[PDB]
């Protein structure tokens, strides 16, 4: 499959919308990641162009760079070319091979930087999870998939829609009654779920039945698996990130000063 200078190869991810394919670029003799979208499949335009707008203003070592967009109005397919991050996702969940505490800290430091940057740029990511965190050749993670991200005006996003990955959704986004909830806190909750996954290899709240998953997220006290044992300070940080109450939940400026993070 040829598309200008790019030859499209195998699928390397799904994501919130469309698919991601490896692409060889004949002009500079290296590889890219190409997100491929069907206009007809998205109908059943503007949300895509808002994602492009977001991506265009972003430039940080812990966020995946958009290189260009190929958008022929006579074709159904829209192509978004990104930098390729060689090693791919930090982990698949579940896994029996979780990260050590030291590896988790290292990636979690990158995650903090990335998220701090996004929030500064007035973007709520909305889909933070291990499979969206790509390990670069330098060993550092980069945040990917802005498919469900929101841009806001003023100091925080005021949100009412429920999107993202169900196991990573904050309890305040799961009410039966339409509610309004703050966006920065949602990303903190998902960072917490992610950190739990990093060290345990499974999510904190799990069920095959979507309604029971929601029920657990809202009403089941957080439990730690029997293995591996983790340090008291990491338990503390995870507990404060997974605070069901978005008002008392730890904020990113506090996370950066947490003893687990800074030791
Ligand atoms: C083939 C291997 C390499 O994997 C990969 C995967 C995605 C890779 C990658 C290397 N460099 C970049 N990206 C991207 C780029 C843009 C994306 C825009 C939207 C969504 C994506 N993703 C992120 C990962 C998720 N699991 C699926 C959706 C995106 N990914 C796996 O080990 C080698």
């Amino acid at each position: 499959m040829q598309l200008n200078q790019y030859t499209l190869k195998d699928e390397i991810g799904k994501g919130s919308y469309g698919v991601v394919k490896l692409a060889y670029n004949e002009n500079d003799n290296t590889y890219y990641a190409m997100k491929v979208l069907s206009k007809k499949k998205l109908i059943r335009i503007e949300q895509v162009y808002q994602e492009i707008a977001i991506l265009k203003k972003l430039d940080h070592p812990n966020v995946v760079k958009l290189v260009e967009v190929l958008d022929d109005p006579n074709e159904d397919h829209l192509y978004m070319v990104f930098e390729l991050v060689n090693q791919g996702p930090v982990m698949e969940v579940p896994t029996l091979k979780p990260l050590s505490e030291d590896q988790a800290r290292f990636y979690f430091q990158d995650l903090i930087k990335g998220i701090e940057y996004l929030h500064y740029q007035k973007i709520i990511h909305r889909d933070i999870k291990p499979s969206n965190l790509l390990v670069g050749e330098d060993g550092h993670i980069k945040i990917a998939d802005f498919g469900v991200s929101n841009e806001f005006k003023g100091s925080d996003a005021l949100l009412s829609n429920t999107v993202g990955t169900p196991a990573f959704m904050a309890p305040e986004s799961l009410s039966e009654t339409r509610k309004i909830f703050s966006g920065k806190a949602l990303d903190v909750w998902a960072m917490g779920v992610t950190l739990y996954c990093f060290v345990f290899g499974q999510c904190p709240f799990m069920d095959e039945r979507i309604m029971c998953l929601h029920s657990k997220i809202k009403s089941q006290a957080l439990e730690f698996p029997d293995q591996p044992d983790i340090a008291e300070d990491l338990k503390d940080l995870i507990t404060r990130m997974l605070d069901k109450n978005p008002e008392s939940r730890i904020v990113v400026p506090e996370i950066k000063l947490h003893p687990w993070v800074t030791r």
